[PDB]
C-alpha cells in the first residue's frame, strides 16, 4: 500500500513473480531466446538498429525508402500519430474542423484520436453481409474536410479487411490520405502471399500504414510501427509528436526479429490460417448432425481471427465483442502449438450453447 | 532487410557488441535482468501507482497511469483537460502554463487543438506570481498549470497560491513535476507542499528515470477523486508487464530510506555548489557574480548559471575538463544533479575551480 521505507531483498523481490545463476542470497519463448533478450537488455539499460528494423518493416510492406517511418509504444499510439499528424497538415491546409473517415468495424482507437486531436470522427457502415465497408458508400462520406480516409487490413473485430487496392482508387481520386490499419494483421499478412490482393505501399495511394509488432512479430507487448509514404502529405509536419524514446526496446524488437527470421515468421502466419481453415470446417461440421442459427462465423475470413455471432441466444460460459455482439477467437503460435485445437473448442463450444 | 532465417543468438549479441553516471549494484542489474526475462512476454502496476499516490499525498481514489517518459505523461493530461474542455462547448481550449514551463506543453497545445497561453514569470526570481497569471485565466480555459520545479532553473512556482487560484476560479490545476517529483517525494514539503495535499490541485506528472531510479522511459500521471479529467476517462488508456516490472522491482529494492538519503544528499551538494561559488568572488583582484553567478534561490537539485560581462555560452562549452545543459532564450546552462554527483568526493570544490578556470579564459 505504500513504497517499502527499507530495501527489499532480491531474493524477496523476485520472491513475487529463483532458477538463476547469481546469487541473490501462452507460449513461452525458447529459454536461449528468453535470455539472449535478457542480455541485450542489461546492455541497453544502437542508432544504427531503428534505421535498420524500419527499412526492414518497409519492405516487409513493400515500401520505398524515400517514405518515412517510426516505432511507437505499441498499437493504438501508431495510430495517434498518423491520425495526429493528419489533422495537422489538415489544419495547417487550411481546414478548421477536419474529419477521421473510418468504417464501423475500424479499431476503437479512431474516436480517441479525433477526439484528441480535435478532429471529427464520420464513421461508414460496412457491408452487412461481407463485413468488409463498401468503397462507394464510403464515397458518399469524403468532403474537403477529412484529413484521412481509413481501411482495416484486417478489422479487429471480425477479421475481417477492407479491399484496400479499391479504397485506393477512390483515395486519388478524391485525392485525400489513406491510411491502413494493420496494426493486427500487418506482421500476419506481411509473410504470407498477398499479392493478387495487396495491401500495402503497392496499392497507390495508401500513404500511411500501421502495424502492432506483438502477436506476430512476437515481440513483447510495447512496441509498433508507423510507416507514411513518400506521397504521404503527413512529412509535411514532422518536417516542420507523441511519443518518447527507449533504447533497449529498439533492441528488443531488433534481437527478436532477427532471432526469428523471416520464413519462421511465415510458417506461424501458414499455420495459424490452416488452423483457422481447420475450426472452420469442425464448425460447419456440427451442421452435419445444433444449426446454423444457433451460431455461426461472421463472413469469410481470411487471417487469424474468426468471429462468432448467435441470433438465437456463450464467451465467457465458454470458459473451458461489439456492438452486434459477438466473440472473435484471435488464433496466435500458440493456439498451433497446442495439438488438436479445432476439435477441443470446437467441442467444447458446443458445450456453451447448450 | 530482415534476416531470411533466425540468426544464432552468438551473432546478435556480437551486434551489440555485448560526462557522469551511476552503475546499480550488480545485484540489482543481475535482478532486473532476471525480472524482465520473466515479465517480457500483474497487479504490481495498480502496486506502483498507489504508492505513487502516497508518495504525492493522494488518496487510493485519483487515478494514475504508468506512461512513457515525461511528454508523454504530460499531453496524456493535456489532452484529458482539453477534451473536456470541447466536451462542455469551448471549441478553442487554452492551457494556461508559465513561459518557464516545457515544450512538452507547446506540442501539447498544438496536438490537442488548444491555445498556448505563455504567462510572464518573474525576471529575477523564477517564480510565476499568481495576481499575474490570475488575469490569464478564462472561460475557455482548460486547464493552468505551475511547474515543480521548472526545469530550466530549478525554480518552482507557487503551487500553494496557484492552488488558490484554481479553487476560487475552478480550474483544473496541473503540477507538472516530471523533473523534481521523485526527488520531492523524498524530502520534507510539508511546509510548502507541491502535490494533492495543495487543494485545487487536479493532476501531478512525474518522470522515474532521473530521481526514481527506473530504467530509461517509464513515467507517472496521477488524477485525484476531484479533478474532471477522470470523466472523459470513463467515457473512453488515452494514450495507451516488463515496464511494470522495472519499476515495481526498481522502487522496491530502493526503498524510501535510499531514496530520501540520495535525496537530501543531491540538496546538500547544492547549497555546496552554490557556497563555495559565492565564496570565490570572496575578495580582490579578483572575481565577481557579474561574471558568473546562480539565477534565483534554487531549492532542489538544478542550479542554473548566468553572466553579465562574458556570454555563459563560451563558459559551458570551455569546461570540456562536465555533462551541462546550454539553456535557450535567456543566455546560460544549468547543471542538474543526480545520485552520481554525490558518490564522488566533494563534487563543489572541484567543479568551480572548474568553474573559474572557465570563466578565466571568456574573460
Amino acid at each position: 500500500e505504500e513504497i517499502p521505507e527499507e530495501g527489499l531483498s532480491p531474493q524477496d523481490i523476485l520472491s513475487a513473480f529463483d532458477v538463476e545463476k547469481c546469487h541473490f542470497d501462452y507460449a513461452i519463448h525458447p529459454k536461449e531466446l528468453t535470455e539472449l533478450l535478457k542480455e541485450v537488455y542489461g546492455a541497453t539499460a544502437i542508432n544504427a538498429m531503428q534505421a535498420e528494423v524500419i527499412r526492414w518493416c518497409q519492405n516487409l510492406f513493400h515500401g520505398s525508402k524515400e517514405g518515412y517511418g517510426l516505432l511507437t509504444h505499441g498499437g493504438t499510439t501508431s495510430i495517434i500519430e498518423a491520425m495526429a499528424a493528419y489533422v495537422i497538415r489538415a489544419r495547417a491546409k487550411g481546414i478548421d474542423y477536419p474529419e477521421i473517415v473510418v468504417p464501423e468495424t475500424a479499431h476503437a482507437a479512431f474516436k480517441k484520436a479525433a477526439e484528441l486531436t480535435g478532429a471529427i470522427l464520420i464513421t461508414v457502415p460496412v457491408d452487412k453481409k461481407t463485413g468488409a465497408v463498401n468503397p462507394n458508400v464510403m464515397s458518399s462520406y469524403i468532403t474537403r474536410n477529412t484529413a484521412v480516409m481509413v481501411g482495416s487490413a484486417p478489422s479487429f473485430m471480425n477479421g475481417i479487411h477492407d479491399p484496400i487496392s479499391e479504397l485506393g482508387q477512390l483515395a486519388k481520386k478524391k485525392n485525400v490520405p489513406f491510411h491502413v490499419d494493420a496494426c493486427l494483421g500487418g506482421f500476419l499478412t506481411a509473410f504470407l502471399d498477398t499479392s493478387s490482393e495487396p495491401m500495402d505501399f503497392r496499392v497507390p495511394g495508401v500513404t500511411s500504414i500501421s502495424a502492432d509488432l506483438h502477436k506476430y512479430g512476437c515481440c513483447p507487448k510495447g512496441t509498433s510501427v508507423c510507416l507514411f509514404s513518400e506521397d504521404s502529405p503527413a512529412l509535411s509536419v514532422y518536417a516542420a509528436l507523441d511519443g518518447s524514446t527507449s533504447g533497449a526496446r529498439v533492441a528488443e524488437v531488433y534481437a527478436t526479429l532477427s532471432y526469428y527470421g523471416k520464413n519462421k515468421y511465415q510458417e506461424i502466419a501458414k499455420s495459424i490460417i490452416r488452423l483457422r481453415n481447420a475450426i472452420q470446417k469442425e464448425l460447419t461440421a456440427l451442421v452435419e448432425e445444433l444449426t446454423s442459427e444457433d451460431i455461426y462465423v461472421y463472413g469469410n475470413p481470411q487471417w487469424s481471427i474468426l468471429g462468432f455471432r448467435s441470433n438465437t441466444c456463450i464467451a465467457d460460459e465458454l470458459e473451458k465483442l461489439q456492438n452486434p455482439d459477438g466473440f472473435h477467437l484471435c488464433l496466435t503460435h500458440v493456439h498451433t502449438l497446442v495439438g488438436s485445437f479445432e476439435t477441443q473448442f470446437i467441442k467444447d463450444l458446443r458445450e456453451a450453447v447448450i
